[PDB]
Parts: structure tokens; C-alpha cells; sequence
């Protein structure tokens, strides 16, 4: 039995793989703690690793095979399906096993990915500062057309207070924020100016080591549906360009209230796609 956790459908991720579009040969680049690559649900193309000790195709967290999971778990007749099934997974490992990366780290995984020609960066990490190399390194790569994708953070809502964390808060990648099973914010998603859009992120079901399924809260659980979706608009529609892919996926979103805790909304892949 494949289960499809309920945020396949709430995005409509559902309605463009109906239509033959699941993401087929479109490279995802998953910067994360790794991705189990022996799981049976997932299959892994390619990566690196730029943390000491770990190579890219093993995760000793968990984290980052469950990101990837939500991007790319395979449609077959076990675990869970993606939101872009076919597509071309690359494990880039600059989170150790305990979720920490320095940003010399992360910088070069974004290089690598960029170099390495992926069409979508998938950062669901972030902190309270960034880096001015790692401004370079997200601008450098949407500017070659790579779509940029980061979780906003986990750090919910104070007043006024801008939480959203960077790389997300860089306006060259795509800020995703958090909702629930009812298309509710979670209270733990980050808000401010640039939150972009919204994907389920509370109570998602994923891969996970080993060979299982888990489910975990985190705006690092919306993210990947944000990326797995640019990922479908890529294959039915292959000659749009990342500015192109971006907007498509915020203009087409369902508004759910005020900008300051939502973006623009949740995404739609359906409306995105067209
Ligand atoms: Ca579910
Ligand atoms: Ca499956
Ligand atoms: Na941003």
C-alpha cells in the first residue's frame, strides 16, 4: 500500500501527475543532512558531501530523506509519493548528522549545485544571519536559472517582529512557510515582509531512515513542496525560466490572510502549472 500524504493533494500535486507530469528529468538538489539512498522509495542520482566523515548517500538524522520523500518518493505500490515523483534526486550533504552546517558548507553545496547544472535548491535549514557569501552564492545561482527554495523558519510570531531566517530571507529564494492539514498557519512558521508562500509543513509523513516512514512539523517539511512543485511546472512547461517558475507558483496562490503570516498564500501546482 502507497499512502499519499495529504499535502500531495492539498497542493494539487495530485492533478498535474494525472495529467503525465511528475517531474521527469528535472534535477532537484536536496542541501540537507543527506538522503538514505538505499531506501526502497527513493532513488538517488547523484551529490556530494561537504561535511567531514558523512558521504552524500547516507543520513545519520533523518532529516534530509524525509525533505527529499516529500520532493521525490517514488510512485509505486509501497510508502509514500512524492509531489514530483520522477524526478532526478541529488543528495548535497552540508548539515551534519545532528542539523548543523557551518555556511562555508552550505555556500559550496549551493556552488556545487549550480555548477552541477540542477534545475531546483531545496534549503530547508536556516539561521539568524546568513552571510554575505551566502548572498552571492543563492543570487549567483537563481541568476543561472536555478529555483531557489528555503524554509522560512520555525520561530512563530511575535508582534511586529520580522522571524523569517536566512537564506529564505534573501530575495533570490523562494521563502515557504507552514500550514496544517486544514490549510491552517502553523503557529511555529516564521512571518515578516518576505515570507513568499505556503505549503503543508505540520504533520507531514515521509521517508525516513531506515527503510521506514515518519512524520515531522517544520517549515523544512513546506519547503520541499515548494521545490517538488517548481519541479512539475518544469516538465509540463520546460522553457519557462526560474523568474518565470517563481511567479508562477506565488501570483496562482490560494490567499489565506494577510500577507505578514501567509505570502501570498498556499501554492497551487494546479493553477501554476496551466
Ligand atoms: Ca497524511
Ligand atoms: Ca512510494
Ligand atoms: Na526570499
Amino acid at each position: 500500500a502507497q499512502t499519499v500524504p495529504y499535502g500531495i493533494p492539498l497542493i494539487k500535486a495530485d492533478k498535474v501527475q494525472a495529467q503525465g507530469f511528475k517531474g521527469a528529468n528535472v534535477k532537484v538538489a536536496v542541501l540537507d543532512t543527506g538522503i538514505q539512498a538505499s531506501h526502497p522509495d527513493l532513488n538517488v542520482v547523484g551529490g556530494a558531501s561537504f561535511v567531514a566523515g558523512e558521504a552524500y548517500n547516507t543520513d545519520g538524522n533523518g532529516h534530509g530523506t524525509h525533505v527529499a520523500g516529500t520532493v521525490a518518493a517514488l510512485d509505486n505500490t509501497t510508502g509514500v509519493l512524492g509531489v514530483a515523483p520522477s524526478v532526478s534526486l541529488y543528495a548535497v550533504k552540508v548539515l551534519n548528522s545532528s542539523g548543523s552546517g557551518s555556511y562555508s558548507g552550505i555556500v559550496s553545496g549551493i556552488e556545487w549545485a549550480t555548477t552541477n547544472g540542477m534545475d531546483v535548491i531545496n534549503m530547508s535549514l536556516g539561521g539568524a544571519s546568513g552571510s554575505t557569501a551566502m548572498k552571492q552564492a543563492v543570487d549567483n545561482a537563481y541568476a543561472r536559472g536555478v529555483v531557489v527554495v528555503a524554509a522560512a523558519g520555525n520561530s512563530g510570531s511575535s508582534g511586529s517582529t520580522n522571524t523569517i531566517g536566512y537564506p529564505a530571507k534573501y530575495d533570490s529564494v523562494i521563502a515557504v512557510g507552514a500550514v496544517d492539514s486544514n490549510s491552517n498557519r502553523a503557529s511555529f512558521s516564521s512571518v515578516g515582509a518576505e515570507l513568499e508562500v505556503m505549503a503543508p509543513g505540520a504533520g507531514v509523513y515521509s521517508t525516513y531512515p531506515t527503510n521506514t516512514y515518519a512524520t515531522l512539523n517544520g517549515t523544512s517539511m513546506a519547503s520541499p513542496h515548494v521545490a517538488g512543485a517548481a519541479a512539475l511546472i518544469l516538465s509540463k512547461h520546460p522553457n519557462l525560466s526560474a523568474s518565470q517558475v517563481r511567479n508562477r507558483l506565488s501570483s496562482t496562490a490560494t490567499y489565506l490572510g494577510s500577507s505578514f503570516y501567509y505570502g501570498k498564500g498556499l501554492i497551487n501546482v494546479e493553477a501554476a502549472a496551466q
